[PDB]
């Protein structure tokens, strides 16, 4: 197995790139006294938001955004060299499309310093957020022992197809970096469970602590067995490390072993009892539908919020706010 | 409002159809009782297993199937004409295909006395389990005080898909009938409260209070609300009824007027504020395999349990245990 | 004892005089339902703004404002008059002085029709209400059972001196009617514990089930022992009726018989076994500050909240947002 | 932030002046060890009656009292300039008018060791005590990370308007320290809760481990954030070191920022958004009562537990128990 | 099944054989009352000391002590006649060797108003109760539903010996009636628990609500299944009703049918499996000692605490406390 | 005081005695491991089956079996020896007398590399079990810090009377090897706290990760006060070292000092304030017949699981599995 640290990271106000700068500075020196303190670690796991802040009159302008990979990237892939572990980062990516609202980026970077997956957010949290929808799917890549890491963004963690899609692609430890996960705390704690139960993986997850110079409390940490036990739920203070062992190979030995929790299995092969093989169809129109481009539910007609002009947002194209 | 109640009846071992017929008229003479202790009441649960016991080793045989409908499910509709209630019911149907073993079946009755769904499990619990997969998809009716009923069986809960699926045709009031959930119960209560959040819809499940002739402390009862939120968490005591209003409009009014908590809508229209309208392309393969029948996990090949075998079921297909 | 009841009141969203008129009907029906339900309840409380509700674009109109005795407080006497009970009831007062802004005042009225207590919220929810700061002090009434009773308004019960207050006039059973609680929901069910063990009194405490026409799982109903401890703490549903039997008289010999329980006591005359007869002066400053209208925190200077200008209010006084 | 430790010291049975020089030596040896332990740890916090134990058949006698300052008070000086830290201690004091019963004192020492604040129990936990009534009132310091410290013992913590007290005089981060918090441990957890919350500071609360050469698990500790949120609650046992990570600037900039939050301010500014300024006269009776000297509860005149003879103890006057 | 009821009596303090008649009258009261608000319970339980009280200056003295059967007895019978249910109640009883003090006694009694059971406390709460020890043993009853019953008193439901003795005798629903629990309530809810698991069976048990004309929230409530499982755990009110549905041949039958949970029937049965029967003999000193009346645990030479003078009673036997 | 440390020990499957020497190696690894990690720790506790693994199909032959002592004992000692600490280990252990089946031992060896206790499980887990019953009693032993040690294994934690036999025999820290205690995992939970309380002794108890090379959750580590409260609960994870501090001669001071907790005294001394000495007669007919060899209870000739066929067991005697 390999130990996991999901930081806490408190982000203070960010009013320019020098801030931006110190930000960076302040991540790569937690990052250090984190292995300096946990010497056995080997995944290190920063909060969405944590690189530029949460500066929403700012976070669209070019000053803000960064590229990935970039100056900054290259920053964090010389400190995931020097400290030897697997760091995950959040950054706000310039679009390589000039004429595009910029993503919501996550990336993780290996021993080598190698940028190893980038996930740019699928679904972003609408209507407050300018983020691009990403177009880089639900990548899965190689991570410390025996894993298959994948990474999802905040509201990504509320979407069960998306878990599915990562354990689909082999993924056995799923990652959520969030930077407003409380009042809505409760869904997330579920979601954490859910998702690692449905999939027999393990879940871990972290909250950005705050980002508004006054209250850094929103912090969370929770890691979940691949049974949807919580194995580590953290107190909820700022730069609180929330650390778990996990074991990758065991969540594999129940996916290759087990017969009534086999949930994954069951959903592409049910009833193979009476069915040699299993009936592969589902039976679920929604699936087909999605497949297909023609998800339509029922009451769309009907419909208040499908815009973001109750904050002030052009959806009808273009580009808006640099 | 309505107020549903959900009956954690407890079923004798069943020897024979004396026994069916027995477990029948307790059923029938519970679901008149429970009219009369609870006067408003306008949905009533019974279990998986309520109606034939888990009698493993008759539990395939001609003696032990049921049509539906049949002269069971006609007892079953006087009863629910009687006492003008909805009621769900739980039979092991008899397969007119007679080269396909028999469905574990859901009925829902209403108060005319008709019976206005029919489902059959789409997820039978394998390797234990000998039941054919269902055809007959995941349907959904009207029921009392605005609801759009579905119901899944046991452990098809632990299918998000089908939860998604449910609420695709407009469930706003998912019940979930279970038979021996226990051993399997932080993952049941888990689901009831994910399958709830996820669709923005109630979730009313129930388990059998004992099967055994020995323990009836089995036995559960839980009402989630749309935010995930368990409502009612019943006691476990043989025969307890477990109720709880339930308001399918508010529901129907969260999935119309929510914005970030609306997950259900974003799934199929990614990005709406940034993308025009919002891209409906994801680019889940495991959908597009699903889909198309050809779902398939990269771990497969090396998979232990994958037919019935270790129960000693026949592997190669047809109709067997009679 | 007396059994009270605090009912989870559901307010649609109010456009009108004629919605207002709505609401006045709805709590009438609700409070005769209640003592049909429960025959012997003495004690039936709703929340802040069931009248009215919370339409803030609104709710400083003169269409939006009652007269407290009124039409419409005549009608919630006859209510009371006729189920023989003591009710409680939240109304947004105009306030006869035609320079100053309305009051958010609360009502108790006997089962003779009477109204026996008047209270004008004495701590506005700022920056966010509007209202008048009350002028009626901290009122106390003959309630059923031998209790006395007393009325605070929400943000009211954060506020420890104001339960001190009450008890210092006789205070054995404490109502707080609030209308958006949550979000300050774990304080809130802190403070009704505090109010009650500081004092050595019970509280009874209730919160509005919602007022946005979408989500109604906002209500609270909570009753603390003299001790601090929780009694009851409701269900959260629409229409929860929360019930519970209260003893005035246990709290009164409480406060009469015990000793290092005391405080209440003890406050005001400080050891009595050391210093003959205990000294009546601790060197409180802020007491003596308030007392004499000088309260003064010392970091007021640097504060960034100090008026109503983050939500557009006018800051130079008057009555504003007819 | 800083690093506090709140030891659960066990005092053994004090017979003579010997074992109470012992007992000093013990309490230094923890100091040490705890800095050892916690090499960042800037406050050691002991706990009520750990000084000189709680022999009450002794400890109103000439050897069983200290002088404040005194030899001891300079031992425990030095230990705290050698370790650098600041250092909480209980001691019962000698009274310099020796017609007068002693104090029950807390004293802060800093990494200097110069003890900068004086405390003597304002509240004497009565019947039981024959501590004399402090004088000093609630006094409050400067400590460690921009924190604003002040003490209260036992019983105190029971008074809300103690806590006001401190925090009114720039408090930030409020001690108590307990001698007998079981049996009563609820209001004592509640309380510490309350005093954070109500005045938007951190509590550090403890209680001693035990007292009779038997049973040394009534000890307690408990740090709370200043939304009244226990970040860290000790498991009881003796010898334990309750740690927690406090932030006093971040008690300070809410104080600075909050609206809807801010208590401490309405208090004295009661609805300021309607009346610019707030209404500085908060309407209550007791406050100009206690100001006045006359706080008299309604009920005062039927009382039983007025004076200490219920277990022995003068209270015309005089001197006793030396 | 059958519908059991435990009342949370509070007696208020006694002082006069008038005193005492209000408490049989008011028990009386309250037992009518208990089936016309329950017309289905079958058994109405009462606690220690419901009847004569805790006045510990009076409680030896001929005018608190009562004959069993009486006077007193027979208006309980008549009440339970004409009700129609088994009652339980606690009587101080009168010694009939003048030179021995009075028993503490329960009795059970019949829907015929026959007294069929008669318990004298085997192990009176030590030093503080002067009772004579019980010579009765652990008798067992025919009660309702297939029940068969015993009960113990307070203390004696600390000592598991005795819960297996009435276990062994046949009882399947354990009755403990308690006076002052509290304080030891932590324990007191963890050994009604283990009685009930170690001998699968139902445990029924219940508390005073108070004694002391002041607190009348010592109530406590509760029903455990013979799996250890607390099933009803009442709130904590005077007068408080807990009830619950009790089934005791499901009780019955997990102890002819379950193998590794049969901790009972394995006691004396060691190892049927290796050995041919099963070994009656593990080699248990203390059992063969206290069979033969020595029982003497090694330091029993330091004990302090082996008679009443703590308490000043005498130590030399005989009658006493007249 | 001492520290404890209990190992939540995975064991893989268990193919050959190359597989069981690897094991030992393991354990010893793991052994030192912990010594290093936890300077302190003089008691290290390993789980049941942790030497030989749980192989059904295997650890009946003499390839599995091992002999105590033996040349593998003698590789624990060298261990403990050069680690400085108690250590209690499971060995299957050889049956001397050839006819019969094997035993199921614990033994633990001291920081000297002696064995000074060794238990062989009284109450063989029927009818699951091929043990032979163990024919050493119930035996204590000195361990560190003025301990009195015992062991039981896994089902006979369940037995009361067993606690009682090691308390009687001086035992202070008892302790619980087991390795299936998951499924009943609250009784285990339960009668860990009700062993510990029922005898003022601390309980520390121990269960096996798992053993199937796929799930290693089912591990436990609980360490309970000797008033029955749960001061350690680990997390469940593989490899988990659950530790705490614990204090022998407190539980030996409470015994000797304590009046009303001291049940296990007044077993064999009821009623000792109205009779001097307490009456010697526990009154209980079970205690009688057990220590007669005639323990029988009323429903033994109606019982199903009496011997081990339901899996295959010879009961009649002989010798089976090698």
């Amino acid at each position: 197995g390999f130990l996991v640290a999901a930081i806490q990271f408190p982000v203070p106000i960010v009013n320019s790139r020098k801030d931006i700068d110190h930000n960076i500075e302040s991540i790569i020196r937690t990052l250090h006294a984190t292995k300096a303190g946990y010497p056995g670690v080997e995944l290190i796991i920063f909060p969405e938001y944590s690189t530029q802040g949460l500066n929403t009159a700012k976070w669209l302008s070019e000053e803000f955004l960064l590229d990935v990979p970039g100056k900054e990237t290259e920053l964090y892939a010389k400190a995931c060299k020097e400290a030897k572990v697997y760091g995950v980062f959040s950054i706000m990516e310039r679009n390589p499309d000039s004429n595009k609202n910029p993503y919501n980026t996550a990336i993780i970077i290996d021993p080598q310093g190698e940028i190893i997956l980038k996930y740019r957010k699928l679904f972003p949290w609408n209507p407050i957020e300018p983020w691009y929808p990403g177009d880089l799917g639900m990548p899965v890549c190689e991570g410390p022992g025996g894993s298959k890491l994948a990474v999802c963004i905040c509201h990504d963690g509320m979407i069960p197809e998306l878990a599915r899609e990562a354990a689909y692609k082999g993924c056995n430890v799923y990652i959520r970096i969030s930077g407003y996960s409380t009042q809505v705390n409760d869904q997330w704690i579920l979601t954490n469970r859910s998702n690692a139960w449905h999939n027999l993986m393990y879940t871990v997850s972290v909250n950005l602590a705050g980002y508004d110079n006054v209250f850094y409390y929103f912090g969370e940490g929770q890691i979940c067995n691949f049974d949807g036990t919580t194995l580590v739920q953290g107190h909820r203070n700022p730069w609180e490390i929330v650390t778990g062992e996990i074991y990758p190979k065991m969540a594999d030995n129940a996916r290759l072993s087990w017969g009534l929790e086999n949930n994954i299995y069951n959903l592409g092969h049910r009833g193979y009892v009476a069915k040699p093989g299993g009936e592969h169809d589902a039976g679920l129109t929604y699936i087909k539908d999605l497949a297909a481009g023609k998800y339509k539910l029922p009451w769309e007609d009907h419909m208040k919020i499908k815009d973001g002009s109750i904050y002030g947002y052009p959806t009808t194209g273009g580009r808006f706010g640099k």
